[PDB]
């Protein structure tokens, strides 16, 4: 936790490379991936190293939304896509079941939190689609809120995404960032306002859109978006996360160096840096020796292993529950 950098690693089992970078105090948080899941002891023992490697408490992170973003599935329970609750008749009862579940096989696992909920809306973004939990306003509060429940009720932290909304958003050549063009992107943004009021959300995300309307720059490396916005009118409190600096981030402004020195002074207090080990070593050593002892929060509350989870009667209810809802809409 103690450094800002996130991180990922090559494959199934820690190098001695990996060892030695874990060590780096800017170094934050592993960020994993498919590729570094095989299955859920090879997972345990892969945690277990990363732990040991960095000494200190260090995040471990994924990308766990269920349906199309689901990083670990052989061995764990499928979670359905964002969106299926909804249209189930006790949606909201079983979106709470989906967000306990996923955030509970991820605590069994040695794992501090996946960076969910999703909370952009509609489902006309190609990149979004049915990782929205619904297309209007109420319909995504309600089921993210659940989703959120679940997560918090095992000690998971929340982050909140893709700020301030990817729902409506265009990837195409008209622009060199994936942009919205609209007048005003209030409805999105209310769903944001929201569950930050709430104080539900431990840690933000942003979008690498363009809002032109609002700002030249994308979200994730927006002065506007980061602090006059996320921090001045609406008052979070909690963590700020960059985009992938890799392929995202403010990709004018030069290299990972540059790209990671704009998502700082624009207001992220975490940066992640995928797939490009060399790019993160560059970032390191370009950088001040940086803490960010604020992200602790993040760090799991729980402990537990997958064969006392599974003693429960909510496990045994929400991973068959999750079944049948996949099924149901598949
Ligand atoms: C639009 C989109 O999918 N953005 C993803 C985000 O969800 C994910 O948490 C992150 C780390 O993998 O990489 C991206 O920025």
């Amino acid at each position: 936790s103690l450094g800002p950098l996130w991180l990922d690693v090559a494959g199934y089992e820690l190098s001695a490379e990996d060892r030695e970078i874990l060590q780096h105090p800017t170094v934050g948080g592993v960020i994993l991936f498919g590729r570094n899941y095989h299955d859920n002891q090879q997972l345990l023992a892969l945690n277990k190293a990363i732990r040991q490697a960095a000494k200190r408490p260090i995040l471990i992170g994924v990308d766990q939304e269920g349906g199309r973003v689901q990083r670990f599935r052989e061995g764990f329970s499928r979670i359905p896509p964002a969106q299926y609750y909804a249209r189930a008749e006790n949606g909201v009862e079983l979106a709470e079941q989906g967000g306990w579940l996923m955030a509970a096989e991820l605590i069994a696992h040695d794992v501090d939190l996946s960076f969910a909920p999703v909370l952009d809306m509609g489902f006309a973004c190609k990149a979004i689609g049915n990782r929205a939990f619904g297309e209007d306003v109420q319909t995504v509060l309600k089921h993210s809120s659940a989703f959120l429940r679940g997560m918090k009720a095992v000690g998971m932290a929340t982050t909140g995404k893709h700020f301030p909304g990817h729902g409506a958003v265009i990837a195409d050549s008209h622009l060199e960032t994936p942009y919205d063009e609209r007048e005003t992107i209030a409805q999105d943004m209310a769903i944001f306002r929201a569950q930050i009021e709430a104080g539900v959300l431990d840690a933000m995300m942003p979008a690498h859109v363009v809002y032109p309307h609002y700002d030249a720059q994308p979200a994730s490396g927006s002065s506007y978006w980061l602090k006059q916005v996320l921090r001045e009118e609406l008052g979070f409190k909690g963590i700020v996360f960059s985009d992938d600096l890799s392929m995202e981030g403010a990709a004018v402004m030069g290299g990972p160096v540059e790209r990671s020195h704009q998502a700082l002074v624009a207001g992220c207090d975490m940066i992640l840096i995928c797939n490009k080990r060399e790019a993160a070593v560059e970032v390191l050593d370009n950088l001040p020796i940086m803490e960010v002892p604020q992200a602790e929060a993040l760090l799991k509350k729980q402990q537990f292993s997958y064969s006392e989870l599974k003693r429960l009667e909510r496990w045994q209810q929400a991973s068959a529950n999750m079944q049948r809802l996949i099924e149901q809409f598949s």
